[PDB]
This record gives C-alpha cells, sequence and structure tokens, in this order.
C-alpha cells in the first residue's frame, strides 16, 4: 500500500535529513512529521516545514522574516502557504496532514523553514552585513513533487 | 523547631544535589523546592521530582517515558506517584507540597526525574541505538524516608 | 527633524551596546527598541530595559530581585519604574514607548536590566555558598538618560 507519511529532522546545523519528498497521487492526505534533535532552543534555532510553489517560496520567506517570532516566521493567512507545521524548538515535534487535492502534478513545489535569527559571524553584536540574513530557508530547503 | 522542606538542584550533567532524603516525623506536611543551574532549556534537558515507593519507581519512569514531553514525562493521574513537581528547565523553580501522612515509617520510598531525551552519542547531527535511553531517572535517583 | 527612539542589543556577556541616552525634547514620545543576539534562553541569560530616575534605581533592582523571574524580575506595580519592556531572551524583541512629558530636564535617570540569575563561578554544576549572593543584571547592564 501507499505511503501517505514521511518523517523529517531539522537541527542545529541549519539541516533537514532529506531533500526530496514525492508524494503518492493514490493518498488522499499526506502528513509531515517534523521533529528537532539539538540542544538549542525554538526562539534562537527553531524550525518548521512550509510547503509553496516554487515560484511563491522567496515571498512567503520574505514575509515570514518581516511576521517575526511571534507570528512563528510567518505571514498570518498567506495563501501561497500550502501547508506548514507550527515552530519548534530542540527536543519537541510537530505534524501537519493536508489534502493531496491542493496539489497538481507537473507543478513544482518547495518545502523549508522560514525560521531567521540573525547570526553573529564575528564580537557579540548584531551589526553591519549581519543584518542581511536569507534565514534558515537557504540551506532548510527541497523540492516536493506529485507523482 | 523541625525542618519541613528541602532545597533541590538538577543540573546540565543529570545530577540531584542529594541521593537521600529523611522527612522528620513531626512534620504535617514536607515541601520539595526544586531549582534548575546550567543552560539547556527544559525540552532538552527538564528535571522534575517525582516520589513513589520503591516498588513502584520502574513502573512510573515507563509509564511516564511513554507519556512523554507533553504530559511532563508522566501518566497522567498515576496513583503511584505520592508528590511530583512540575517539568523545569534551566533557570526555573518548582515546589511541592504534601501531607507527612501519605508516607508510612518502615516502606522504602524513592524520588526521581522521569524526563527522557534522545542524545546525539555519534555527533552526526540526527538521533537514530540513540532511539533507546533509559532517561535521568538512571542517575537522577535517591531514597525518601520517614524517621 | 527630531530621532525619538534608539535600538539597543543586550548579549549573552550582560552588555547592552549602549551606555547613555540623550532624549530630545522636541520628541513627544521615545521608544526603545530591545533585542537580544546570543544564544542563552530568558530564563537563564534574560534581559529588560527598564528606567528610573538614578535615585530609585537601587530600590527598583532589589525589589525585582526579590519579585523573581515569574514576575518578569520588577515588583508588580512599581510607581518608581517610568518605563520598561518586559523580560526577553535570545531571538525575542521588545519595543516600549513611554510620554517624555514624564522626564524634567535637569533630572538624573538611569535605564538598566533586572534580571538576576546566578553563577555558577566554581564550574561544579551547583549555585552554592558565594554565588548564591548576586547583583544582577544592572551592576554591567546599565546607563544614563537625560532630556537635553
Ligand atoms: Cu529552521
Ligand atoms: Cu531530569
Ligand atoms: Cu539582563
Ligand atoms: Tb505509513
Ligand atoms: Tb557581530
Ligand atoms: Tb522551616
Ligand atoms: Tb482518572
Ligand atoms: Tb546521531
Ligand atoms: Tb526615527
Ligand atoms: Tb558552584
Amino acid at each position: 500500500m501507499a505511503e501517505c507519511s514521511v518523517d523529517i529532522q531539522g537541527n542545529d546545523q541549519m539541516q533537514f535529513n532529506t531533500n526530496a519528498i514525492t508524494v503518492d497521487k493514490s493518498c488522499k492526505q499526506f502528513t509531515v512529521n517534523l521533529s528537532h534533535p539539538g540542544n538549542l532552543p525554538k526562539n534562537v534555532m527553531g524550525h518548521n516545514w512550509v510547503l509553496s510553489t516554487a515560484a511563491d517560496m522567496q515571498g512567503v520567506v520574505t514575509d515570514g522574516m518581516a511576521s517575526g517570532l511571534d507570528k512563528d516566521y510567518l505571514k498570518p493567512d498567506d495563501s501561497r502557504v500550502i501547508a506548514h507545521t507550527k515552530l519548534i524548538g530542540s527536543g519537541e515535534k510537530d505534524s501537519v496532514t493536508f489534502d493531496v487535492s491542493k496539489l497538481k502534478e507537473g507543478e513544482q513545489y518547495m518545502f523549508f523553514c522560514t525560521f531567521s535569527g540573525y547570526i553573529d559571524t564575528n564580537d557579540g553584536w548584531i551589526e553591519g552585513d549581519e543584518l542581511y540574513s536569507p534565514g534558515h530557508s537557504a540551506l532548510m530547503k527541497g523540492t516536493l513533487t506529485l507523482k
């Protein structure tokens, strides 16, 4: 029988443990089970799993960045977000289930984390070029296809 | 004057700062004041203080393990648990007070922490033998007697 | 046009990134935007930004210490506190805005953090003896505020 779920880990090195999901067409719903190995708390190294079209990703990550920590780095009521987990810190889990009818075969989707802390590349402070951060999506992203 | 409280610390090296409590018979109630020195958050290195008979310990730690993080690693409404603090992270405090009438002199009791997080022993960023942990009770346990 | 806001960072080494605020008299309101670079959580290395007269500082820091973590290290309803942010951990932000009419020119004010966690100076895993005495973050996280 068809597999209609995937288990994903996001760690303290800003990595998911997969780069690609292929959802089976005969699944009515698909479920992502997100967990977070590591030691760092949610507010410093938090992860979510969020799904958009490839085209929409840049828009949802930017508006998520602007929305900030108290909105789970997600624009409230963002139509471009097909499905998302909540934001989790180390030691936590969360699952999201969504209808596969929300996907079209042939369309390109991306999954990613929208969390965006500033990184002190230097010092103790955040200054200069560190004020520009793409967030976790730079490294925590991958493809999702319906096949 | 009789002392009817004890102050206990649980730290990031999975240690309590006592191995033995002796409660004074003339105390009507006894209070444990739990604190948590260290840097690690509740979900990664959380501690509680929970009291059962020696006989019941193995049962409460196992069912606590199964209950998981969202139930403070405790079976809800567990009859075997005489008293317990909530689960706390570094920088937090909690106190529990219980009636000393719930204790019999001659009976053997144990105090312990029921938290059971995953440890990334092979430093690879993920959790994959690492699924099997005895939890904090292996190292964070001690005797309680009424004398 | 007057500047009527300041951005302040409090880090894991118990430092603010300014020691002195001068509020412009033509500002109707002044706003502090507090952020917290670092890795340590709120309960271990939390910061706030709180404003009193210089005279009142010692009183608000002491009563804040006593009030503890559950009251954001602040005495509830403390009349000596002119303005304050909430307590924040690493990765959090908070802003407070207050009326500059609450300030007098000539008066000396201090801003500071009232958080007081314990420091394990002897690296033994516990908090004992002289470590039970901490002055709190205000010892290092403090500065002047003047109306000019
Ligand atoms: Cu992330
Ligand atoms: Cu523990
Ligand atoms: Cu502080
Ligand atoms: Tb399955
Ligand atoms: Tb820097
Ligand atoms: Tb007493
Ligand atoms: Tb029941
Ligand atoms: Tb591993
Ligand atoms: Tb401005
Ligand atoms: Tb010590």
